[PDB]
Order: structure tokens, then C-alpha cells, then sequence
């Protein structure tokens, strides 16, 4: 660490700037690599826009670009630049994560498989590691270099690593050659933006002043109510972080205090409790109280991870999650913004953006008892000498859902005063926190004090708006300094609501009190407008800004209280343009409501919404309320079950013709996999032979010994795999999995065999991905894939030799579908032969009329054990020009049913793992632009019955969301390609 190396972001002990301007930087994870739709990123981006926030925080993840070693590759649908377009659509800057690790919840928490063959330790200076990830950083760095704010891109924070906090014993750990060999490799690409770290706790690793390896900015993360979403209403005590302050002071005051990522939801795992618990444990009220407690220790950089979760589409996860990512964030992943938490978040980035006292105000140490009479809320101060305060208030057990009156006693330009000054409590009801300011200034007016909430302000060019809030019920005061100016005959006027009341002092301070309520409250002091609503309609107000001109046009006229409209209503409001006299907004609605423009720009006479003209009322105060068309239609959907369903074996493996010739074998007598040791004479680890992705099947041939044999065969997949075996043609049994499960020892009995005949076991082993390697030194990353160790023995008790063939994708690392990535496929005979790809080889199938002794429907299944793909053609034609609907497969779970696995293909990508007897997924959201909503689509099935009776789908459907009349951009459908004859595939 040497200070910046350019002079666009630079930074201090309070804040970054950029460009010069001291700015919050309040920013969302999203990962571009969970939505394969360029076109949609613009709609995420709105939507974090909106929530106030100026920056998204990305992982890349080198599994997906560089899954042959040597062959890097980032397009089409893997390419950022759509990302990196988007966010400068949006006037939104970015931090890049590359990596090269980066957890996140994916395979091999981004290591490709192919590392499996790396013998040294991962995430060490071990120089084969090292080496190995030389290709992708001296690639991904030098992409998000040309991205750089220095270049007119939105890219203005790197971060290298990711959470490298400790190490297994023995291992040196902080390792600071390594840690500076990963910072080389950036900067040798052409980073010059300021490095950021991720340290998992305060642990101080990589802080300025530790020497080599040292970090611009520290950062560290924080997750206080852990990942087990079991019992959502349950905070524990000790949960809230109390000491971030002082540890920022304690391990790098010299730099702004950064949380680089904190809990905006949660993972599942397979057997988990599902999103929506997630969503309703990291919810509004967790938001409101952890969130504001991170103010209360003057967080200026601030990352919420996940915002915007996504799918992991294509078998990219790790075993320890599902198809899902939905993470219970604000943006659900169907992109939609209906949470409650999505509404208080933006409450909280509306507020952070238009108050830079908040910057430079001193957090102190938390109170009780001082800045109230009440020792039931600790108080968190915000100290300046003129600039303003803030106080952070909570309930003094933070986990308590109990109301609370209180008083507080602050000090203001005026002498400490308790307030309220004209008499009456202060309300804190359940799970509640609020910030009160002093001496904040509103433009040219001061609020000499608040206890409601700030929304947002704006001086507009004749009048300026103050829009505060309270809960429901809750009795607020404020007061401005002398907002009249020169003249003595001036008064306040209550232009709306009938709770206000209005007490004015000698020296002209004006003092305002009311109860929140559905009904507002608007007085005008001067050329100051105050409106006072409720929490529940301030869900609704929005702040768009208005954009500046040239490239960059989208940030506006500046990062901290930029030019904006004010506008009350609707469900989304995208963007503001002013063309000529017309206010042309983009905007999403979900119900019917108008809309009403506060803050007209000058020279502005006419309104449109969604590129439609319309005409307004206007207001005594200037306000433009208007009420814009919203039907919102019925959505009609193609039954499922009434497609024309094909069908195909997918384990032609098991029967007496079957060829195995173009196999690869299995001959390999050693390994470079050390966290494994072999166990077997040759090596039947999925990576070894360039197979990382999805399910792989062994073939094992021996000649019987006697006529009864034992095997005992131990297997591998990751958590919530399964596994299954054939003897030629005969179902000996499956290990059907659970979730706590990554590897399993069965024993079978191999009876009735001809004595000296060849016999061949067909094992199939699904993988649900590779397991991180979070902790460095313990290469958990390199847990193998496949067959861990086996016995074969005769009745006397000899051993009996098996020579082995296996596959997992076809081809490997030389995998068939460059469009679509390295990892969407697996190994199963239908996905190596393309069969799950557009306008299959119909010929290959079968039909057969539902119901019947011939059916080709999922819906009727197998009636033994084995693996049948299934495809069907699913037209859709729907309004996407006009409305976002989204579109989700359900699965119903029937409770006495066969246990099966299935796998769930749109259009070629694979999106959904379906595992009946584990779960908790049983919908799964497939996003337009993968879908095609005006085309015909291919869906497909592949259906593994586990047990001997077999398995059908006991039910499936398309279900859709309420249509969302949209403002959006258009989305264009992803162009995969269509099947096409495999050659040397078996
Ligand atoms: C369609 O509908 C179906 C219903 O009709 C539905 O099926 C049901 O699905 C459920 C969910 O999958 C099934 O429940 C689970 O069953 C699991 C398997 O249980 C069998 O095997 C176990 C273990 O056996 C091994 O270990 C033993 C040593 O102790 C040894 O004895 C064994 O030989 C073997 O080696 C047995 O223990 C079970 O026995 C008990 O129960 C049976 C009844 O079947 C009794 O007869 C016995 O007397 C005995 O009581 C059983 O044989 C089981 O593992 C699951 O346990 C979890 O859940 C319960 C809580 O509900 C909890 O008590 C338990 O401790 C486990 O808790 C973990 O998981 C929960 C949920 O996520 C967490 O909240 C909790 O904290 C624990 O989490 C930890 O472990 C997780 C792995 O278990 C791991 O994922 C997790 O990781 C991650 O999370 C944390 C955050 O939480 C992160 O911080 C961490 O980083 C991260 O890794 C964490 O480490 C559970 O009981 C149910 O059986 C099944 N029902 C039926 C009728 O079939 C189906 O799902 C549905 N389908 C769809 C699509 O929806
Ligand atoms: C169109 O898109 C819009 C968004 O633009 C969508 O609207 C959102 O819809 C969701 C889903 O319905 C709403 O979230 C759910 O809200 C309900 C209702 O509660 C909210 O509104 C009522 C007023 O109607 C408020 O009184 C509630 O606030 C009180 O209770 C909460 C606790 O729930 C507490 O935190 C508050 O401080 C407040 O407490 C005060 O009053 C109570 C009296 O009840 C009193 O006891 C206390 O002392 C205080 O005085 C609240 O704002 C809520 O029940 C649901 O929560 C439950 O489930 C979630 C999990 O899903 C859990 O997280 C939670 O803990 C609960 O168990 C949801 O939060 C959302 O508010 C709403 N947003 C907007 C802007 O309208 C539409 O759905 C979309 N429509 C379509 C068709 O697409
Ligand atoms: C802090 O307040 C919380 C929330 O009101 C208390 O939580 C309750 O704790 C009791 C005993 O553990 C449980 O029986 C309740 O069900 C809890 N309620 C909820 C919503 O979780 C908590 O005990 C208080 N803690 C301290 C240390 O005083
Ligand atoms: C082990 O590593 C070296 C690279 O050092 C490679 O040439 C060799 O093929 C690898 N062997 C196996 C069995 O993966
Ligand atoms: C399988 O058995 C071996 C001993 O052969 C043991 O080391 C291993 O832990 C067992 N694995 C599982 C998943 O039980
Ligand atoms: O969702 C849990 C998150 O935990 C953080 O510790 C990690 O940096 C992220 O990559 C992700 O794994």
C-alpha cells in the first residue's frame, strides 16, 4: 500500500471520493454469471438504482471462462461486457471480484475441476497453483482494466482474493508472498483503481501498514445471523456486532470503514428450509436494525450480499445449495421487488445520498442513558462540531420486539434540548431502528432537529422538498431555523392533513409536530415543502435522477444529492429524461395507482409514461398527479401435461448391445489429487479424466470367480448425490442420498453368475458439484468425483480384478457446447448425444399416448429402475413487449412416491436439479431470454427412477406471476444452438 495510483477514486480516514466528491458508497451483489440474459442486467440495475444505491459488487467465476486450462474464454453469454454497458446505462460503478477464488456458493467455489490435478496446496504460493491461475487473472484483469473509471468505464474498486482469513494448522498464514503475488498479477494486468480486501472477520489481514502484501483499503464482511433460516423470528442474543467501530479504529483508521459484504439474505442447502424462510429472517426488520447499526459505526462503504441472487443454471453451485439462488435477497430471483425488505431498503439509500454531514460526522461509542432519561434504547452518536449529528436508536436488547416510549436529550446549535420540545413521547416499536438528526442541513434550510426519518430532500430551482417519515402511529417533531428569511409577516401554511400542529418560537424557529398515519401531512414554511407520511407510503416515493449529458450521462449531476424528481407511486420507477418540454418517465406497475411528480424542472409542461403522453392535475404546490393506464391482463399458460411429449432411454448402457468402444478407460494407476490418495489400482476420480460437471457413469468389467460375489463399492458426489448399479442388465441397487451425505459405502451381493463369464457393472454417480476451499491449506476443493474405493470378492474370499471405463460430459475439458459453457452438461447418455438440445432428432424418440401401456410422458414415468429423457415443444406466445411475467416449472411432491432424481432443461441450458427425496425445490424460475415468450421452446425432463418399481412425476406445470405492466428494456431471446449430430459421440 502506496496511496492511489490515480487521482479518479482517491480516499481518506471518512470516505472515498470519486472524481473529487466525498460519496457513500452503498452498492449490491449481483453475479453476472447467474443470469445469462445480457439484456435483463439493465432491469437489475434499475432496480438497485432505485433502492438509492450507487455501486454493484460482482464475483466473476473462472470455472465457467476458463474450463479447458489454457483456453480462456469470455463470450456470449459469459462475456461482462453487457454487464459492464449496463451498469453505465444506469449510472451505477462497479466492484470487480475477480477472484481467483471466490466461495460464492459455486463449484469449486470458482476453481475449474482441472485443479483437482494440481498436487500443491490451493491458495498458497505452491508455484503449480500459482501458475495455474497466471492464464485467467492476466485475461479477467485485463477485461476489467479496459472497464476502469480511469478508461470512461464503470469500474472503481478491485478486490483480490476473497476472504483470505486464516489457515489449517501448520499452514503459514497471513502467506504475504502470496497475498502480494495476487496483487502483482492485477496490477501487471492494469488495474490502477484502489484494491479492497474481504477479510472474513477483523482479523486485520492485509491492512495498510502490514508490509507486503498490504491492500489499499481494508474491508471485512459480516453474516451475524448465520445461514440457518430454521427459526426466522429468532435473533440470539450477542447476534448484533458491537465493536466494529473500535476495530476499525484498532486495524486501519487511516482508510474508510468498508463492510465489503454483508448479509442480505442467506444460502440453503439441499434438505433446507427454502427461500422464502430466508427472506423472512434476514427480512425488513433485520434491515432496519443491522443495517442502521452499521451507520452507527459509520460504514461508508457498504456492500449487501446477495442483492440480486439469481439461478445456478447449468450445475455451476456446490453441493452444499440447490438450483436456486435466490439467497432470500431484496430482489427476489425472478427479479421481482415485491419484499417488504426490498421498500425499507430503499428507504435507507435514499436517505445516505442526499446527507453528507453523515460522512463526516465522528461515530462514538454507543450509550445508554445519556442522550435519553430511558435506559430501554441505547443510543449511538454521530458527533460534528457544525456539520450535524447522528443518533442511531435501538432497543437496548436488540432482539426485542417490545415497544418502547422514550424521550431523548440531544445536542443542537441551539443548547441540548429534550425533545419533543412541545410535549409527548417518542414511540420504538418491535424490531425498530431510527436515525434523529441535529443541525441538518436541507439546502438552505436547517432542521435544528428530527426524530422522524429522512426520505429524501432536493432544493429545486424555486421551491425545496423535505420528505420525512415515521411508522404508523408514532408522534414525530422537528424543527427548522428561522425559514422566512427577512420578512416578519411571514407564516407556515398546512396545505394538507389535519394532525400537524405548529408552534413557533421568538426568534422564528418552527416547530412541528404529528402522528404518522395513511394520511399525509404537507405544510409549507416559505419555499420549503415538508410532506409527513408514513413508513407504509414512503415504500412507495421514489428518486429518480435526472441525467447530465455525454457518456456518462446516467450518474446525473453528481453522486451525493444529485438533481432528481420526487415521484409517489408505483411499483418501479426505472429512469427520468427530459425531452424538450416533456417529463418522459420509465416506470413498472404491479397494481393500478397514479402517480404524482414533485419537483417539476423548469420549462416543463408535458408528461409521458412509458413513451405514452398523458395529462395531469395540478397542485397548488406545483405537483403534477397524474393517472396513467394499468391493466393488468389474466395470463393464460399451456398446460404441461398436454404437450407431445417424446421420450428416450437414457441408460442404453445397461442392455446386452450396448458398444462402449469410444469410451474413455479408465487406466490412469496414479493421480496428482493429494487431498485423496488413491485407494483403488487406477484412478476413478471424475477430474482426473477432465470430467467436472454433472452426473458420470463407470463401467466395470470383470470375469466371475464363483457364482456368488461380493462388492462393496464406495462412492462420491457431494452432498445430496446418488448413486446407482447395474450388473449387465439386472438393478442390483442405489444409495438414494441425503442431505447430509457426500459419499456413500454400499455393500451388494453379485449372486447367480456364470463362472467364467465376462460381466459388466454399470455405476452411475450424480455429483451436485464441487465442494469449496474456504479454508486455505485444507485443499477441500479437490474432494473427488466417482468411485473412492471398491472390493470385489468371491464366495472363498479372493479378490476379483475390475478393469474400468468411465464419462462424464462428453468430450471433458473439450466439452461440445461452447455457447452454453463448460459445465451444463453432464455425463448422461441423452446430454452427451445433444438430445437436450433445440429440435431434438424426434426420430430417436419415442411417442405414445398418455396413460397408456405406451406412454412418452414424464407424467407416467418408468416402471423399473434406470434414467428416461423426456422433450416436448412448449410455443409460447405472451404479451414480454408490454409486461414482465415470470415464469416458473412446479414440481409436485407426492409423499408416498418412489424416490426419483430429474434434471429440467430450457432451451438447451439446464436449469433445475430436481431431487424428490431430498428437496426443499420444487419450483423452478427460468428466466425470459432463456425462455422465448413469443417462439417456440424445447423443455426437457431426464427422469432417474431410483428404486426397482420405478418413478413417474406426479404432477408439473407452468405457473406464472401476476404480469408487471413494464418500462423495462427489451429482452432478447438468447440464441443457443440447436441439436445437431455429435460426431464421435456414444
Ligand atoms: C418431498 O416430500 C418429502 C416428504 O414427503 C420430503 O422428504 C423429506 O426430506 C427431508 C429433508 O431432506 C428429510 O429430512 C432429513 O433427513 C435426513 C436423513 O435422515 C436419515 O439419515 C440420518 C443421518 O444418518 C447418518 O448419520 C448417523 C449418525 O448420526 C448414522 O446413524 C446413520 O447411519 C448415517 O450415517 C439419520 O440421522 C436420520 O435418522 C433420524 O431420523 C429418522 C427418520 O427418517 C429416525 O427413524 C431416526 O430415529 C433418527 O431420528 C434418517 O435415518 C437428515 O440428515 C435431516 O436432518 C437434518 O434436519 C433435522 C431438522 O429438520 C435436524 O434434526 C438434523 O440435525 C439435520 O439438521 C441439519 O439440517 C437442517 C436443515 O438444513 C439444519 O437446520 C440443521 O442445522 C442441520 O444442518 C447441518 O447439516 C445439514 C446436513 O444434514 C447441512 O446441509 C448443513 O449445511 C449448511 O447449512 C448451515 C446452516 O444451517 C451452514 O452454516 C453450513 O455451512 C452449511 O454446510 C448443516 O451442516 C432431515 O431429517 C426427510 O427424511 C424426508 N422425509 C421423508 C418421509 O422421506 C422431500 O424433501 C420433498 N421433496 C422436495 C423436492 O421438496
Ligand atoms: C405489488 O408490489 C408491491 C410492492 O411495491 C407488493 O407489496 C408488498 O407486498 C408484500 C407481501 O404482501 C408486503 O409484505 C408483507 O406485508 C405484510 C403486511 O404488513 C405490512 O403492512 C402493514 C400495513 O398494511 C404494516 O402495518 C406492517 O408493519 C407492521 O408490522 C410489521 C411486522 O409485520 C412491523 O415490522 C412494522 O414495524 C409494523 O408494526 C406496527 O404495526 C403493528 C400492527 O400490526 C404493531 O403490532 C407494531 O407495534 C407496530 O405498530 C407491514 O409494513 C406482512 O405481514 C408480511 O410480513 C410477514 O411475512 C414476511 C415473510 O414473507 C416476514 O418477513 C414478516 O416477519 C411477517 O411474518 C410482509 O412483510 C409489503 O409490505 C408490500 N409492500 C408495499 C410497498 O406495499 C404487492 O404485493 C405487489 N402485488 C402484486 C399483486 O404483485
Ligand atoms: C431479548 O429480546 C428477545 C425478543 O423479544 C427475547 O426473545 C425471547 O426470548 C425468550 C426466552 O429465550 C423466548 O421464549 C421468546 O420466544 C423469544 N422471542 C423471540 C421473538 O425470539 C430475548 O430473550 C431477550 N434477551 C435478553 C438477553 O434479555
Ligand atoms: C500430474 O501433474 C503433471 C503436471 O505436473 C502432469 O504432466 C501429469 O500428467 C499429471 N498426472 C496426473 C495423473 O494427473
Ligand atoms: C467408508 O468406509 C471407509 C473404510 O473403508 C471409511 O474410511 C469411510 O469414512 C467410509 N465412508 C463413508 C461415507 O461412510
Ligand atoms: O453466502 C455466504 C458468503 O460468505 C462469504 O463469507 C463469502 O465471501 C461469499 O463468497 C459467500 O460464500
Amino acid at each position: 500500500a502506496k496511496g492511489p495510483l490515480q487521482n479518479i477514486v482517491t480516499w481518506d480516514e471518512h470516505s472515498l471520493f470519486v472524481h473529487g466528491e466525498r460519496v457513500v458508497i452503498f452498492s449490491g451483489e449481483v453475479h453476472p454469471f447467474r443470469l445469462p440474459v445480457p439484456s435483463l442486467y439493465l432491469d437489475v440495475f434499475h432496480k438497485i438504482k432505485a433502492l438509492g444505491f450507487n455501486t454493484v459488487s460482482f464475483y466473476v467465476d473462472w470455472a465457467l471462462l476458463e474450463g479447458k486450462p489454457g483456453r480462456f474464454r469470455a463470450d456470449g453469454i459469459f462475456s461482462l461486457e453487457p454487464f459492464f454497458e449496463a451498469a453505465t446505462k444506469a449510472g451505477i460503478y462497479l466492484l470487480a471480484r475477480p477472484g481467483p477464488y471466490i466461495n460464492a456458493e459455486v463449484s469449486g467455489g470458482g476453481f475449474p475441476g482441472w485443479l483437482q490435478r494440481v498436487k500443491g496446496k490451493l491458495r498458497t504460493d505452491a508455484p503449480d497453483y500459482l501458475h495455474a491461475t497466471d492464464n485467467y487473472v492476466a485475461h479477467i484483469a485485463s477485461i476489467i482494466a479496459k472497464a476502469q473509471i480511469t478508461n470512461g468505464g464503470p469500474v472503481i474498486l478491485y478486490q483480490p482474493e476473497n476472504e483470505y482469513s486464516g489457515a489449517a494448522e501448520g499452514v503459514l498464514f497471513p502467506n504475504k508472498p502470496y497475498m502480494q503475488y495476487v496483487i502483482d498479477q492485477a496490477r501487471n494486468a492494469g488495474i490502477i483503481v484502489p484494491l479492497i480486501n474481504n477479510d472474513a472477520f477483523p482479523g486485520g489481514t492485509g491492512a495498510p501498514g502490514t508490509g507486503l502484501g498490504s491492500v489499499d483499503i481494508y474491508g471485512h464482511d459480516g453474516y451475524p445471523l448465520g445461514f440457518d433460516c430454521a427459526h426466522p423470528s429468532a435473533w440470539p442474543d450477542n447476534g448484533l456486532p458491537t465493536t466494529w467501530r473500535q476495530d476499525h479504529l484498532n486495524i486501519s483508521p487511516s482508510t474508510p470503514f468498508s463492510l465489503v459484504e454483508f448479509q442480505g439474505g442467506a444460502f440453503d442447502p439441499f434438505g433446507g428450509w427454502g427461500f422464502e424462510q430466508c427472506s423472512a429472517l434476514v427480512n425488513h426488520e433485520f434491515e432496519r436494525v443491522f443495517y442502521k447499526n452499521n451507520m452507527a459505526a459509520g460504514v461508508t462503504i457498504f456492500n449487501i450480499y446477495m442483492t440480486f441472487g439469481g439461478t445456478n443454471w447449468g450445475n455451476l453451485g456446490h453441493p452444499g445449495g440447490y438450483t436456486s439462488y435466490d439467497y432470500g435477497a431484496s430482489i427476489r430471483e425472478d427479479r421481482r421487488i415485491d419484499r417488504e425488505k426490498y421498500s425499507e431498503l430503499k428507504l435507507q439509500g435514499q436517505f445516505l445520498k442526499v446527507s453528507p454531514g453523515y460522512i463526516t460526522a465522528t461515530p462514538e461509542n454507543a450509550t445508554q442513558g445519556v442522550y435519553s432519561d430511558s435506559q430501554n434504547i441505547v443510543i449511538t452518536p454521530l458527533l460534528a462540531k457544525e456539520s450535524g449529528d447522528f443518533f442511531v436508536v435501538r432497543h437496548a436488547n436488540y432482539s426485542s420486539t417490545d415497544t418502547a416510549s422514550y424521550t431523548v436529550k440531544l445536542p443542537t446549535s441551539a443548547g441540548d434540548l429534550t425533545i419533543p420540545q412541545l410535549g409527548g413521547s417518542l414511540t420504538l416499536t418491535g424490531r425498530d431502528s431510527k436515525i434523529h438528526v441535529t443541525d441538518y442541513p436541507v439546502g438552505k434550510f436547517t432542521l435544528l432537529y428530527s426524530t422522524a426519518e429522512i426520505f429524501t430532500w432536493n432544493e429545486f430551482a424555486e421551491k425545496t422538498v423535505l420528505v420525512l417519515y415515521g411508522g404508523a402511529q408514532e408522534l414525530h417533531e422537528f424543527a427548522v431555523k428561522n425559514p422566512f428569511g427577512s420578512s416578519k409577516t411571514a407564516k407556515a401554511k398546512k396545505i394538507e392533513g389535519s394532525n400537524v400542529t405548529i408552534h413557533t418560537t421568538s426568534n422564528l424557529t418552527v416547530v412541528l409536530q404529528w402522528t404518522a398515519s395513511s394520511a399525509r401531512q404537507v405544510v409549507q414554511l416559505g419555499s420549503l415543502v415538508i410532506y409527513m407520511v408514513d413508513r407504509n407510503s414512503a415504500y412507495n416515493y421514489w428518486v429518480p435522477t435526472l441525467p447530465g449529458s455525454g457518456k456518462q450521462s446516467a450518474y446525473g449531476s453528481s453522486l451525493m444529492n444529485p438533481d432528481s424528481v420526487i415521484i409517489n407511486g408505483g411499483y418501479l420507477i426505472r429512469s427520468v429524461a427530459i425531452k424538450g418540454n416533456a417529463l418522459s418517465v420509465q416506470a413498472d406497475f404491479n397494481v393500478t395507482t397514479p402517480l404524482e411528480i414533485i419537483g417539476i424542472p423548469k420549462g416543463i409542461s408535458k408528461l409521458a409514461v412509458n413513451g405514452k403522453e398523458l395529462g395531469y392535475s395540478v397542485s397548488e404546490l406545483g405537483d403534477w398527479i397524474a393517472h396513467p393506464a394499468i391493466e393488468i391482463p389474466h395470463v393464460q399458460v399451456p398446460e404441461l401435461t398436454k404437450l407431445k411429449w417424446y421420450k428416450v432411454d437414457s441408460l442404453p448402457e445397461i442392455r446386452s448391445n450396448y458398444d462402449d468402444s469410444r469410451w474413455p478407460l479408465a487406466n490412469l494407476r496414479t493421480s496428482n489429487n493429494t487431498y485423496a490418495p488413491l485407494k483403488t489400482p487406477v484412478s476413478l476420480y471424475g477430474s482426473d479424466y477432465g470430467f467436472h460437471a454433472g452426473t458420470l457413469l463407470f463401467r466395470g468389467r470383470f470375469t466371475a470367480r464363483t457364482a456368488r460375489q461380493q462388492l462393496f463399492l464406495s462412492t462420491q458426489g457431494g452432498s445430496a448425490f446418488a448413486s446407482s448399479v447395474w450388473l449387465n442388465d439386472r438393478f442390483i441397487g442405489s444409495f438414494t442420498g441425503f442431505d447430509a451425505a457426500s459419499a456413500a459405502n454400499s455393500s451388494y451381493t453379485l449372486d447367480r453368475l456364470v463362472r467364467g463369464r465376462r460381466y459388466i457393472l454399470t455405476v452411475v454417480v450424480d455429483s451436485t458439484g464441487l465442494d469449496e476451499n474456504w479454508t486455505t491449506g485444507d485443499d477441500s476443493m479437490k474432494a473427488p468425483r466417482g468411485i473412492l474405493d471398491y472390493a470385489l470378492t468371491s464366495s472363498s474370499g479372493a479378490n476379483v480384478s475390475i478393469s474400468w471405463k468411465l464419462t462424464g460430459n462428453l468430450g471433458g475439458e473439450d466439452y461440445r457446447d461452447v455457447f452454453r459453457g463448460p459445465l451444463n452438461e453432464g455425463g448422461l447418455f441423452f446430454e452427451r448425444q445433444g438430445f437436450h438440445l433445440p429440435s431434438p432428432p424426434l426420430s430417436d424418440f419415442t411417442h405414445g399416448p398418455s396413460s397408456s401401456s405406451s406412454s412418452s410422458s414424464p407424467l407416467d414415468g418408468i416402471a423399473h429402475a434406470g434414467i428416461a429423457f423426456y422433450a416436448a415443444k412448449l410455443p409460447l406466445h405472451l404479451p414480454a413487449q408490454e409486461y414482465d411475467i415470470p415464469l416458473s416449472f412446479v414440481f409436485d411432491n407426492a409423499t408416498a412416491a418412489a424416490p426419483y432424481r430429474a434434471l429440467l432443461y430450457v432451451n438447451g441450458f439446464q436449469y433445475g436439479k430436481y431431487v424428490s427425496n431430498i428437496g426443499p425445490q420444487t419450483e423452478f424460475p427460468v428466466p425470459e431470454g432463456i425462455l422465448d415468450y413469443n417462439g417456440d421452446n424445447w423443455i426437457g425432463v431426464a427422469l432417474w427412477a431410483l428404486e426397482s418399481r420405478g418413478a413417474k412425476v406426479p404432477g408439473l406445470a407452468l405457473k406464472s406471476k401476476s404480469p408487471i405492466l413494464t418500462g423495462r428494456e427489451r429482452v432478447e431471446v438468447v440464441k443457443g444452438p440447436h441439436f445437431k449430430k455429435r460426431h464421435g459421440a456414444y
